[PDB]
C-alpha cells in the first residue's frame, strides 16, 4: 500500500505526462524495444519497424502507447482501489496477448526511464520511490489475476 502522500508524487507527474501522451508512449516504446528486443517480437505489425525514426513514424504505434497510458493513468489515480479498472487488461495480456510479468517489469522500467529524462525537477528520489511502488503494486495485482486466469508466464 502506498501512503496518500506518495499517491500526490505518483499522481503529480502523471499530470506532467498527460500534457504529452502520445510522445511519453513512444519514447516508453523506443527505449522498451532496444533495451529488451524480444520484447518487440509481441507485437506483429510493428516488429518490422527497424528504426528509431521509423517508430516515431508510426501513427499505430503512436495510437497504441496512448491507449496503454490511458488505461495505466486510470488505474494509477484509483490509487490502489484499482481492481474494476486493472481487470480488463489482466484478462487480455493474459489470455490473448501473453505478455509475462517480466515485460511488464521490462515496460514499468522504460516508463521509469522516460519520466526521469523529461521530468527530473518532478521526478526526485521520493517521486521516483513512489512511482515505483506503484508499478510494483500494479505488477501485484497483475500477476494475481494472471494466476486466476491460469497464466503462468
Ligand atoms: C503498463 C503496462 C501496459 C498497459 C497498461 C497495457 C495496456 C493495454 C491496453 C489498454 C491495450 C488495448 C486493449 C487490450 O487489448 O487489452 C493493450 C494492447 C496490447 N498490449 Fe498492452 N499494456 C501494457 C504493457 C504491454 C507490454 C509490455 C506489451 C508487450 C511487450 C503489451 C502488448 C500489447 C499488445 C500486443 C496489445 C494488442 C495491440 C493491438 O493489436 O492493437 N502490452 N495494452
Amino acid at each position: 500500500v502506498l501512503s496518500e502522500g506518495e499517491w500526490q508524487l505518483v499522481l503529480h507527474v502523471w499530470a506532467k505526462v498527460e500534457a504529452d501522451v502520445a510522445g511519453h508512449g513512444q519514447d516508453i516504446h523506443i527505449r522498451l524495444f532496444k533495451s529488451h528486443p524480444e520484447t518487440l517480437e509481441k507485437h506483429d505489425r510493428f516488429k518490422h519497424l527497424k528504426t528509431e525514426a521509423e517508430m516515431k513514424a508510426s501513427e499505430d504505434l503512436k495510437k497504441h502507447g496512448v491507449t496503454e497510458l490511458t488505461a495505466l493513468g486510470a488505474i494509477l489515480k484509483k490509487k490502489g482501489h484499482h481492481e474494476a479498472e486493472l481487470k480488463p487488461s489482466a484478462q487480455s495480456h493474459a489470455t490473448k496477448h501473453k505478455i509475462p510479468i517480466k515485460y511488464l517489469e521490462f515496460i514499468s522500467e522504460a516508463i521509469i526511464h522516460v519520466l526521469h529524462s523529461r521530468h527530473p525537477g518532478d521526478f526526485g528520489a521520493d517521486a521516483q520511490g513512489a512511482m515505483n511502488k506503484a508499478l510494483e503494486l500494479f505488477r501485484k495485482d497483475i500477476a494475481a489475476k494472471y494466476k486466476e486466469l491460469g497464466y503462468q508466464g
